[PDB]
Order: structure tokens, then C-alpha cells, then sequence
């Protein structure tokens, strides 16, 4: 219930301003970016898991799961992969991705497409195309589950997490979506977006949708 706040590294919030500033044209690349992140947990998970099979018993399933929550204009990518600590979590999402930030600034200021963000593995942030705040919730194997998180500030928040539902293992990217982006919520678009950008992922991805019975 008590949070802790963290500085971001100094690159880390210049990156993040930039993107969610940014009029870059083609925002949905953010899609890819997450679902790629998805996969590397979930590779993470079953590799640990050749010498250690008891890792996967806190969720024997592998999935990339993706839920439109249309009234509080959210988006959640969830995965049953790895998950991270809470020292993993304030170590990598605030200082560890500094220099990755820098190279990528420089690409850009020189006229590199914003695609190319997870070429110099910071494609986390892409998620500030669409979204002015985002929760980490994750829970490893090794930790309890913990929420990290930013609205792109300087600083971020991690809290031991005692409010939302359980996951067995893996993470749930929770995005708090910008008024001009609601498109991201249509079961249609996602679809496109998924088909266009990430045909060859190795587990299933689970569209989760809400429908009214008539
Ligand atoms: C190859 O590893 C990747 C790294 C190196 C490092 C951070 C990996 C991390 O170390 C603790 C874990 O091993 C790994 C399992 C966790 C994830 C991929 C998380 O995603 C999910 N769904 O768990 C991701 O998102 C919350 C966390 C950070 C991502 C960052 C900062 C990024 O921008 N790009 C990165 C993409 C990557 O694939 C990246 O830096």
C-alpha cells in the first residue's frame, strides 16, 4: 500500500518527453514493440524451465494475452512469461536503459524512423505513442507481485500490489490510453495491427473481448 518513488536516469525521461510529444505518423508500432517484449519473457520462462520445470508450475500456460477495457480507456498486454522483481523493475525501467535511450535520441535527431526503437532495445517506451501512463504489473517467481509506475515524469512508483487480480506469473502492461488514440480499444484494429506487424510469434495471442448478448 505504501509506495516507494524513484528517479529516472536523466536519459530515460529525455527519451520518454520525446515520444510522448512526438506526431510521429504511424503510433501503432507500440503494439509490436510490447508483444515482442511479450515473447522474450515467454522464451526467458521456458528456457529457465528446461533445468528447472517446476518455474512453469505457477502458470503452466503460455500466452500472450491482449484485453480492451473500453470504460477506463485502458489496454492490457499481458504475458505468462518470466515476469520481474522489484528490483528489476525499478533497475531496468529506470536507469539500466539509459544508454540504449542516448544511441536511438541520436538515430532520431539524424532522421531514423521511430520504428527502429527496439533495434536499440528501448521499444518499452514506445508505449508513450498511445498512452500518457502506464502500469507495470508483474510478478516473478522470485518476488511477490509489485506495480511500477509512470506518466513519462521524472519520477516513477513502485507499490506491492494488493489491488489488482492475481497473476500466477508474468506481466500485465496496463495502458491508460490518450483521448485521440481510443482506436487501440476496437477488436477490429488490434487485429490488424497483430496481423501487419507480428506474424511470426511463437504462442498463442488471446484477444479478449466484451460483447453484449442480444
Ligand atoms: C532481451 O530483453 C529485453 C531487454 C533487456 C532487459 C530489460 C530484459 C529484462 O531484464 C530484467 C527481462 O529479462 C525481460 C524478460 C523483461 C521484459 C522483456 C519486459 O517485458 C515483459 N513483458 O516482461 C520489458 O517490459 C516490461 C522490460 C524491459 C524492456 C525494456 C527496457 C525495453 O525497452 N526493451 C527490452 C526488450 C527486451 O526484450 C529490453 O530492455
Amino acid at each position: 500500500m505504501a509506495s516507494e518513488t524513484f528517479e529516472f536516469q536523466a536519459e530515460i525521461t529525455q527519451l520518454m518527453s520525446l515520444i510522448i510529444n512526438t506526431v510521429y505518423s504511424n503510433k501503432e508500432i507500440f503494439l509490436r514493440e510490447l508483444i515482442s517484449n511479450a515473447s522474450d519473457a515467454l522464451d526467458k520462462i521456458r528456457y529457465k524451465s528446461l533445468s528447472d520445470p517446476k518455474q512453469l508450475e505457477t502458470e503452466p500456460d503460455l500466452f500472450i494475452r491482449i484485453t480492451p477495457k473500453p470504460e477506463q480507456k485502458v489496454l492490457e498486454i499481458r504475458d505468462s512469461g518470466i515476469g520481474m522483481t522489484k528490483a528489476e523493475l525499478i533497475n531496468n525501467l529506470g536507469t539500466i536503459a539509459a544508454a540504449g535511450t542516448k544511441a536511438f535520441m541520436e538515430a532520431l535527431s539524424a532522421g531514423a524512423d521511430v520504428s527502429m526503437i527496439g533495434q536499440f532495445g528501448v521499444g518499452f517506451y514506445s508505449l508513450f505513442l498511445v498512452a500518457d501512463r502506464v502500469q507495470v504489473i508483474s510478478k516473478s517467481n522470485d518476488d511477490e507481485q509489485y506495480i511500477w509506475e509512470s506518466n513519462a515524469g521524472g519520477s516513477f512508483t513502485v507499490t506491492l500490489d494488493e489491488v489488482n487480480e492475481r497473476i500466477g506469473r508474468g506481466t500485465i502492461l496496463r495502458l491508460f490510453l490518450k483521448d485521440d488514440q481510443l482506436e487501440y480499444l476496437e477488436e477490429k484494429r488490434i487485429k490488424e495491427v497483430i496481423k501487419r506487424h507480428s506474424e511470426f510469434v511463437a504462442y498463442p495471442i488471446q484477444l479478449v473481448v466484451t460483447k453484449e448478448v442480444e
